[PDB]
DNA sequence: AAAATGTGACTTTACCCATAACTTTGCCGTTACT
């Protein structure tokens, strides 16, 4: 997991703090969960891609991109 | 830091079909008058 990621920055050939902040994104849990609010349909959606579970705000906007991400 | 879910089961009008209990008419018979 960690070759491919390494081959992967030195073929695009990203910045040491580039990588500091991929490697940061990549092990870190997300900053803030994600709050009802008073207008969004929010929650979570199991990802196979990731294999975990992964927080929309909102379930018409948000969602479509993730869905299509996935 | 934020889009983007009202339903549907149980009531209440609303109009039509049927018939009672009278008014509303024409039509003809009768009669006062000319």
């Amino acid at each position: 997991m960690k070759e491919q990621f390494e081959q992967w920055v030195a073929r695009l050939q990203i910045s040491e703090a580039g990588q500091k902040i991929i490697e940061k994104v990549r092990s870190s849990e997300p900053s803030r969960r994600v709050g009802g609010g008073s207008k969004n349909v929010s929650g979570r959606y199991p990802s196979r891609k990731m294999g975990v579970t992964i927080q929309f705000e909102s379930h018409r906007v948000a969602l479509p991109i993730i869905y299509q991400l996935e």
